[PDB]
């Protein structure tokens, strides 16, 4: 069982931050700058990035896959132009999972024109369990999570054979 | 601790993460705290992760 559901509605979950300027040329759609569908890259809503504190309680009856991301700008100026906090931090918490993320502001080799980086993380929220996101910057919040039920197991076939 | 026994010794310890900075001050009086555990083949530095977990 697999169902994509809006874990954090875009029009109501982030009233204090900006959820429209997170578009890059590394992810182009129709020649225009875009981003991932299931994630929002929040930025400052003008010289201010207030503390972000959001929670989600798993009301579904099965597992919920939640994916998020941490952004590492290449330069300190890039950090201030997006989050207005030189020393930012992220914290993702569950009943069994808890991790604190610190930005690593350094110049990487340039791949897909981008000098910064973005690490992608995922977790499974059990029924009756809740996930918590806390941030002062460098957080790419979930937009769509995946209600899922797992079976015994299978594999991935890499082939060009047609499907019938 | 120096191992005067003739065989291996299993040692267990723990690192605590308070939920708030106020808890950190109330327990240890040191907002910027650190731990270090080291042996001949083992060495790690632990820093507190002060945040409010579920």
């Amino acid at each position: 069982s697999f169902e994509r559901f809006e874990i954090f509605p875009k029009t109501s979950s982030w009233p204090n931050h900006d959820s429209d300027k997170g578009v890059t040329a590394a992810c182009p759609h129709a020649g225009a700058k875009s981003f991932y569908k299931n994630l929002i890259w929040l930025v400052k809503k003008g010289n201010s990035y207030p503390k972000l504190n959001q929670t989600y309680i798993n009301d579904k009856g099965k597992e919920v896959l939640v994916l998020w991301g941490i952004h590492h700008p290449p330069t300190i100026a890039a950090q201030e132009s997006l989050y207005q906090n030189a020393d930012a931090y992220v914290f993702v918490g569950t009943s069994r999972y808890s991790k604190k993320f610190k930005p690593e502001i350094a110049t990487r080799p340039k791949v897909r024109d981008q000098e910064g980086r973005m690490n992608y993380y995922w977790t499974l929220v059990e029924p009756g369990d809740k996930i918590t996101f806390e941030a002062t910057g460098n957080l790419v919040v979930p937009r769509y999570a995946f209600t899922m039920e797992r079976d015994a197991g299978s594999g991935i076939i890499i082939s060009d054979t047609p499907v019938h």
